[PDB]
């Protein structure tokens, strides 16, 4: 168990074998629950910015494995919020209480920074600004493997705010660990996929391309990964991109392949019309449900050495 | 068990037998706790408006039966609060996590709407604007039965904001399912009992009347059900009714019958003077305590098929 | 077990034997956990002002002993916050639900007041304005005993905001129960140790003195107890004292004794430079960690009669 | 010239001869302007609450007579607004600068209070909370005399917020100084004409009556004086009366007498439909225009001894 | 005198002869002031949105001609601001007081609307949202004629926010009334010159072109008219254009013609570096100073029939 | 006339002869008004922070001499307030309109800075943060000369906030220009008279001393100059000094000399009890009234060359 007590900060820190281990464990737990695997563990749920899916799915997963939970959903009633306490001190103190810390924070690098102050307590990154979202990627991969039967040789389009989308940074890096995947990036110029991601793809000799509409790749993709504009992260010089520039409607799916799935880490705003919800391609709610198995798997592996 | 996996949205959806089943189960649990009845259940506590009694009594009840709890007490740190997510999407995602959803929301019909998006997950309405409050009614009935020995042939006065009082809408409908109850409604004209409630009573041939003071019915009632003006729900054209128009003081109880109990779903503001708290008639804190047994009963029946 | 079902409001209400019992129990639990001691207990975590350490350490302690937790971290989404409910009514209702109430409130005397409305439910004071903080004192004593091997015949300096520091009021009273302790108080004139504390020391014939710098006592102390200026409690006529008047830096420790420990109930603001964190004297994070054992001990003793 | 250097605070302080003198002077100025009557006077325009008509008509009148103006339209940038200065000190200082003070203030009695601090400088009350509005009354009388040819033996209805309407308090008192006027008061019960006004009418043996609609007096009135609900002055227990309870529409004028005029001190909100503006009865804009002649007259008489 | 009592709302309503009359009058007044031309006039200065140049230059001009001024610089202390009065009623009442109304309002068409309610009182448009600014254009033309000796056969570049720039809408229309002018428009795509302006130029057979930098027209222009991004008028989908896209620096003027002048209606933000202020081309402060003569001229012509 | 077109920024820039010229002119105008001295002048009243006395007395003085006034009492509705315009640009533009600028601004050095952008237009400093208030000093000197018959060989106490009191900085410098004055400074340590003032007194060999109560100098002073704590200028580390530390009551005047006058530039807050107002020593309202003659004098001298 390479994941035992491992900090889970960036997909960059995980190997393909690490990913495969989590996915296999998640599949096993989906089939055979272990209500007491983490009995007598107490885990911190430390959310410094808003969340519905990530926090509630993480906490549910903790309880499904028998662990207890303490924490907060915003910093306003913490001593950090009201008394001037630093994040470093906050983590140091919490790490004397709990067996693991799940943390979401608006600043890039906050989770990595937390590991410097958490002593021997594993930190799991539930999102650090626009940087990384490794556990979203674990459930995304689980979902892709479940619907496509594999994680290699896929055609994957990512649409929307790729600049600020921590979801796509992690997912692109993860898929780049498998053979022969092909990427299509569709974003406003201002919210393009960051150069550092593209450079990584080039170093690996991975094929990718840019496009100005969903329509021009619709016939070719196995996975259409839609994203929300990260409104709360935008620089003022980017506010013209607040409205979704690419909106998916049911009619846009006319030439989609039979195996194609529309994914979306959620929440969605204007980028997916609700009429998509009724097509066989809509898979974002199934995807969200898979967060339970992916996160149970990760918690079990990080907190229980014996496989 | 007719309640197994049933959505609990409106008293209108429940039969008298349903009510009797919950009450009998609540009495049984009051006498013989079952700390593990709901072991391995995880329940969502989804509160979109303020609550003390309803949320904490519901969560306590969950723990008393061995269930775990995830959720929120306000929408501000959810993706609905900060990222523009719809309520429908919120429920859809939460329903992939938990075994039941307890939900309170400021908009009439929100709980019913949630059932359209919760898939196979039971929704329990902890209050939907000024509409329904079925679990308050369950504990009210439990309390009335406990102090009066029956739910039929009672004289019941309801006082205060009957227009916006979801408590009295549900309770009136429930009591209308039993034989021979007599209702006295005492409210400002602007906050009168809604016509749809009155029409229902007329269809059943149930006796009711309107009055302009507590004093004129005090000698006749078995139950005096006081309510708070629903200040946060009032239309501007109703702000003159913010102050309690009927205030109960200990001296007003001089001609009360020996069996008479003052109920109040709470919280109270100005409508009950604290000197009432010392009289044998004051029963609102006992009533609140009965929320534990009523809500345990409901949870047990909804989530465990075998009686 | 003298602590069984005892309200824990003020150090004034506890005897030296009471304190010794908690400390011995805490040491025992540190060595031999009891994951099921409080199984089937449900405890209220009722926080009406901000907290990181106190609330999370208390809740963790509850879970470590197998108890469940319900409550809130601020009053904003309670009926007290939104519907005008009194604190008295709030406590009365919560006390019908839970087996104990842990409460922090911004008003001096609030915890004592709560005991008047909690019926047969024990109230544990997690801080009542600038008055008392008994559980901070329990962990402080545990920490002092752990590093000094005793609680008598010590030289203890307290620095910073002693007027509003509920931490030092409780700790001074506790240490005054043991033989031969010597106190050094270092505070701005405006935030001096309250006269009522000093009078108590005089009645017991306890030696104490005032000083205008850390340096003048550094060579003599076993414990340097630093505090944060209670900014949110200051009268406007005291705002000049918001900035720490005594700042501890690593260089100030040049003549500290080898056994000397720097304590701080935390959070800290400007009063301890982070370079202190690396010296052998820094013990505030260890101190915070001891909150788990002290609070487990207190919960176990209050809620389980059999030792 | 009885008005020379007279404080103009309440209609109560003026005699019928005083009123007649202002009106005759206003008529004369309407016919023959005196651009230099007040040359070398400087007058303070001191407005502590909002105004369009009163302030701009007063200042225009000052300039039409050759006077200069200094002052403010709100207290926010005065030392009273930002530095904690009392109203008394404010008036004392301003009275060392100017030849007269025109003052509007939200508190009843403020203008009277100002006269205690203004030394030998005349104060003219442009409205003091819900109390008096003497200069509105002067222009109202001018307008009534202009359209009816007299101020005696009229039938005058006043409609709307009579409780808080400083306009109607002053106007009723003024009209009560002439022979044989008959009053009809039409107001919500909560905003009825104050008892002190009614008592005055009774002492003089003046006929008045209350009515619950405009329609029931429409055929009989010479003057229909409409008013705005004084929203910014209402007690919370009066907020149900924010919406106009009596709305005048053109169709309501079907049985109005040929000489009947609709007056309104303005601003109007919902109480007069704009279709009234086109009928021969609409006279509120003419009325507002007469503020120039009435206020010129008052200024000329107060500030220039020689008639 | 074609301008006598004329509403001055849009440049569209003025002829080339009208413009020439104002300019000739302005030149004459610049050379020979008439301190008493408008003695005994009172003019309203009615500003419903912010202004430095327009309001103060207009009021100064009024005083230079001997007129008096009443009004407001924001609507907050008017009855429109605090009592719910409509703009229409506001204008109707003010028009009974004054001899002319100068009005600036945030809504396009507000000045035109005012003329419907001002009776026989001339309205002068000091800016109506993003629509028209006729008096800015009068001073611009005066300034162009002063520096170029003519208003025909010029090369004029307009730069910045041409969509929301009421300044350039009026100025383009005015210059289109003279022979042979050539326009260069340099704007972000989102803030391009409105189609209705361009269509007008096409109808007249006027040469114009679009460009993406100042540099590409610098060598050819007689007038470089810079503008501020109208931040307070931008739609959210335009917020990316808040920062000036074209910034003029002294070094950019290296190939400017000797007669070239940089104009800017002001205020400027980031679009003109202060090092331009020292070059012979900088003429925006001279331009602002010419507002006095242009506005005196307009006031004199509108309010005094005899030339 | 050395003052003709002179910028009036700091008392430091004026000679004793300059001061004597203003005072003699003020006395002459007090005795013989000149209603047309400044006819055809237009002056800017540019107030960027709150004022009652300074702005209204300045504007009154302008009108008393026949000048007109344009300006603003706060920056909120200027283009500086709403459109991002710099102060420099604001002054540059205003200086093309008016014959002089009276300016008050919250930032030290703002008036001096304005002179760099005002071209040939004189700037008169009505207060620049905590720095200078030259026109307050002119009226103070006028008042001292009026009550003491001289400006030399006086005993003058200054009390309150001397650090932030622009009033006392200017007044101390002015009095230091005359022979043999003796100063007593009474202030909280935190708000002591600035060192740069004290150094100036030392360079001139002027006697001064510090005291901790009004009482210890009461018997010796000719002038008791009280001041308000400059609350809006205080650093947070000074907020303990918000309440007046020295409060003057009528009883404190028991041993005052018969010629002693209490001055206060006003507004006052808590530092002078209103019972002082009735004693012969109270002279602050007379002092404020003298602002008219001092400011008329200054305006006349600055704007009219011929004496």
């Amino acid at each position: 168990n390479p994941l035992y007590q491992k900090h889970i900060i960036s997909i960059n820190d995980l190997s393909r074998d690490d990913l495969n281990l989590v996915l296999a464990t998640a599949a096993k737990l989906k089939a055979n629950p272990q209500p007491e695997l983490l009995k007598h563990k107490v885990i911190a749920s430390a959310f410094f910015e808003a969340s519905t899916r990530t926090r509630l799915s993480f906490e549910t997963s903790m309880h499904r494995l028998g662990a207890s939970v303490v924490g907060f959903s915003d910093s306003a009633n913490t001593s950090l919020g009201k008394k001037g306490e630093t994040l470093a001190d906050t983590i140091s103190v919490i790490s004397t209480y709990v067996d693991a810390i799940v943390m979401r924070h608006p600043q890039e690098g906050a989770a990595r920074l937390a590991t410097e102050f958490s002593g021997n307590v594993p930190v799991l990154n539930a999102g650090d600004g626009s940087n990384q979202h490794p556990t979203q990627t674990l459930l995304d991969l689980f979902t892709i493997q479940e619907t496509q039967g594999r994680l290699d040789n896929l055609h994957v389009a990512m649409v929307g705010d790729l600049k600020y989308g921590r979801t796509v940074h992690s997912l692109t890096q993860a898929l780049a660990k498998f053979d022969g995947n092909r990427f299509y990036f569709i974003a406003p110029d201002a919210l393009a996929m960051p150069q550092y991601i593209l450079d990584m793809l080039d170093e690996k000799g991975i094929a990718w391309s840019l496009h100005s509409s969903i329509e021009e790749v619709m016939a070719e993709v196995d996975i259409l990964y839609m994203t929300r504009v990260q409104k709360e992260r935008l620089d003022p010089s980017e506010y013209c991109n607040v409205k979704a520039q690419f909106v998916l409607r049911a009619s846009d799916l006319h030439n989609a392949k039979a195996n194609m799935k529309v994914l979306h880490p959620l929440p969605r705003v204007d980028e997916i019309a609700t009429d998509v919800d009724k097509t066989p391609h809509a898979w974002y709610f199934q995807q969200a449900g898979n967060g339970i198995f992916a996160r149970q798997a990760l918690l079990a592996l990080v907190l229980n050495r014996d496989l």
